[PDB]
């Protein structure tokens, strides 16, 4: 088997990034080559690590084998824009305009999101790495693409039926008046097909995890819920559900006493809702969950 | 005074949803025509009020002014491929193909986001509200465009340049041989214009407040205090930090006062870094924050 | 009245030339203001009048108000090619391609034609000439494209359907995803104006004036009767038949003899064919039809 | 050797079609597979002949290996309207517009020159015909074309450049935002190739003989002077000028000696200026040249 594929995801904040990190290490811990790969602009992982990290992936300190990937549209931006000035030096008129070209891409929102889609699917394509950990939040809105080669295909159709109807055209104007689809064509199903191997290696449970973390709390339960049904819908399958933060059990003062109940409750809805699925639960450190300490903790709570 | 703009940002899970809420109801408590503008997918506010909305502004229940809108990309979408349909019947050849483009687009990464950035500048060009709440984080790179107001104008001269010198030679071609520029000029301008007046209203404090939200732990503070420092480069005032989850001064357990006291050192250093802002303080609920009830008092203890 | 035209065609080497150039002559002879205007990239006009002629009109020596105007496509090409090498100094990367096509029109075989038809069109809006004499020989097929504007109208009825389809299409497209018609319209109806303009103008008999130019030979009668045919089709009036090259009553040796003879009798045919029409006869002259003074002698044997 | 080229020009009328039907004829007199090409719209070799011709190669009658072909670019189309018709019938919306704008190419001035183009280069590529005769006048203009290729080198070098700098553009583009010259180039070449292969061939005596009539008449001499100095720049051959329409030497008639003292002058300028030719004379006949037999007869009188 070449390489294999986690995914973390679930409400904001729940430790969707936490997690992660400690699964890259756990799975370092074994020899293994991770790594994490995240969208956060936010670069979360550089806070918990409390290391600097690139677009190109780096070595976590400590292990030759856990890597981290942060993708940063913009730095490799500005990589290229100093490349392609080199190449445009024969055109200065032209070169400029494809630079402004480039920023404006650059600077439109849509824009962001995609560099991390191209990302995701260079590493879905990937080897070189025996385990890839998505740290960026799929939901059902995010993998929405997953569903684009079947549209893709009706609308190659068209495309097949007017590129016959123009060339029967366009020869009689060049022959009479002197004096495309092709490329078009090529693009669509090249990025389809990839499309479709990224959809069959994560509808494929022994190629890809899928895992939901939540809170106890309504909030998370219900989010990750309908996450859960979405994904339920594409053929990815979710293998595991991690409750996190639970209040531990020893807690004196009312308040722990209070929010533990309400925890409990909650509890009872993840057991009902997600309890079809394995549950592993972890608790809410004294500590900020921070350090690699704190992490090798947490992967050993896990297992 | 037309329309005012309050905006919550902050890291993931911090209460971004939870605090637009709550301002929302004490903004309607007072006799006020109040709209919460929401991008997440999630649907948080649906989860919060515990009521369905639509991508038109819907009446929050108990309220006449109160409202929120959930920009669904997806809804409006399929709402749009139903009225086109009817427009293509002379040609269902054109029809499908641009159904299938449409889909396309529908699925690719970034529109998504660029749905909510369109919504954003209508609403920003808008009256009919008395305050316009934006759920939706901002952060630098969110907030990004606001730059694009210059590359434009500089693109738009080049452009000048060139439709001028085509004018030279498409005029002796058209003589010469038998048988644009003002329409792409043109959108640029109409969009430059509605950025740079957003832009304007953004930066100026009298119309628009710009607020963070954190947690007392280290990561939120600092994403939030980069974002405080973007927001700076762009002109955007932010008149206050909402530091929330505190954990009560009642507490007896080990586990709650070892948390508590963590929370009071990332609370000298929320006050030494944002300590020149106002900063209002919220504290951890026992119960889930989810009630209109238990919004009515946060938004009390806000005030 | 504003301005009259004169247009003479027939099979080649009839006179076309040579009785325009008296036209010409005689019009002027009166006090008239009359341009000549001659397609002949042969140029004959020079010859004719032993005198150099270019692309902006010119004086026929003698004579303040006789002008010939010669269409030389190349000419106006390159003091056009000079003029823009001048605009496009800042890019001489667009320039020099621009340039490259250019050239590329101009070698290209139909353009020749087209230059002509320009300045055809140039001429039928103008005014400050009394008289335009059209040495340039139409048929049938030269002035094929008065029939354009019918189809130009169909051609621009769907344009104007498909006009309304796709803004209803892209108008979607902006709003989903960031970030022609109108010109194509204007031009075709500039373009269908002008040729209606002209077609009005030929077809009405106070304005202009068609005639045909044959020689006593089977070849050019029925070549300029199948000519008077097709331009009947247009609506095109044609007032006039020239004889021309008819050897004189005044011969005795056996050969002038013979070939009177078939002349006669290709006068016959002549005055069966055309005689419905004006019929005007012209001698073979001892010497070349050369000089003004000739030209003189013709004009008077017309008139 | 494959296929051998003969092609007559020279002033208007002067016996271009004439001394091609005649050739035709002498041509087919020895057994050899001889076709004419006729770009006169005028059809003239109709009337020579006394006989319909079409598009597609005819046998003259009384001959199985003489042709004529006829380029009629306007039935070639109505031809064309009538079969793309049946393609289009999926969608008469994108059928009807396209039969539209056909038509106004067929309308169109330059448009019938280039049919006539389109002509000339498949039967300089073609076989199955031991001699073509083009019917159609040459001049310096109407060849200008052969001068494209290296044009069309210099364009197709700077678009190579600009295909280099789209693709990194492009490239860039797809990975950073979701979701031509090749064929341009193709067809540059392609056609840049058939007319080089054409230019060395009508270059080469061995394969093309390129002949110049004229009348001993100031103007053909001049005219076809010229004539032959514009081809002599492009490496064209020109083995033979035939002088005319010349009145033979038993005259007795003060006319007919008159004509001939002017046209034995200008057989002193023809042999002044073409004297480095091979000069053929053809004489003035009794009877119009119409028939075959008067063709017999004047192929014999060249030969
Ligand atoms: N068990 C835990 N105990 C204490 N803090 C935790 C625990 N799990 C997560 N956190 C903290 O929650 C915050 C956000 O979680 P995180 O996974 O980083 O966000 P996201 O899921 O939005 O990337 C971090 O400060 C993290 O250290
Ligand atoms: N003062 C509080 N006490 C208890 N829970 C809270 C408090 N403030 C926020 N929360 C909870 O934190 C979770 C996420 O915060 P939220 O603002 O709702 O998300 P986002 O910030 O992404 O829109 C929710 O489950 C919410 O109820
Ligand atoms: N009456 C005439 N007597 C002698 N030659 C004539 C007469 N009329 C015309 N020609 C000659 O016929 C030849 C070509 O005719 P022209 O009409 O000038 O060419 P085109 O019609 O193709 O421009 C010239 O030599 C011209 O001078
Ligand atoms: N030797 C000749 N004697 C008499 N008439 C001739 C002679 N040669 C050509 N002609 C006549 O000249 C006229 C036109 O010549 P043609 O070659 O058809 O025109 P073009 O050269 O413009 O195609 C015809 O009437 C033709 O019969
Ligand atoms: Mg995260
Ligand atoms: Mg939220
Ligand atoms: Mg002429
Ligand atoms: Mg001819
Ligand atoms: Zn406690
Ligand atoms: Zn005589």
């Amino acid at each position: 088997d070449g390489t294999k594929y986690i995914m973390f995801g679930g409400k904001g904040g729940v430790g969707k990034t936490t997690m992660s990190a400690a699964t890259g290490v756990y799975l370092a811990e074994k020899g293994l080559k991770v790594v994490i790969v995240s969208t956060d602009p936010a670069h979360s992982l550089r806070d918990i690590f409390e290391q600097e990290f690139g677009h190109e992936p780096t070595k976590v300190k400590g292990y030759d084998n856990l890597y981290v990937v942060e993708i940063d549209p913009q730095k490799a931006m500005e990589e290229y824009k100093e490349k392609l000035k080199a190449q445009i030096e024969e055109n200065p008129f032209l070169g400029e305009m494809l630079e402004d070209q480039l920023e404006m891409a650059a600077l439109s929102p849509g824009t962001d999101e995609s560099a991390a889609f191209d990302v995701f699917l260079k590493y879905m394509d990937s080897n070189e790495f025996d385990v890839v950990i998505f740290d960026t939040a799929p939901t059902g809105h995010t993998l929405r693409f997953l569903g684009m080669p079947e549209v893709m295909d009706k609308y190659m159709t068209k495309l097949i039926k007017l590129r016959k109807q123009m060339s029967g055209f366009m020869k009689m104007m060049k022959k009479l008046l002197p004096f495309d689809y092709d490329k078009m064509l090529e693009e669509l199903e090249k990025m389809k097909e990839r499309i479709v191997r990224a959809r069959n290696i994560l509808s494929d449970p022994e190629r890809t995890a899928f895992r939901l973390v939540v809170i106890p709390e309504e909030m998370s339960i219900l989010e990750s819920e309908r996450a859960m049904k979405a994904l339920q819908k594409y053929g990815i399958p979710i293998d595991a559900v991690i409750v996190n933060q639970l209040i531990p059990e020893d807690v004196q003062c009312d308040f722990c006493r209070a929010r533990r109940e309400l925890q409990l409750k909650r509890l009872e809805m993840i057991k009902e809702k997600f309890g079809d699925k394995v549950i592993a639960y972890v608790p809410l450190l004294r500590t900020e969950a921070k350090g690699i300490e704190t992490l090798k903790q947490i992967a050993k709570i896990l297992y």
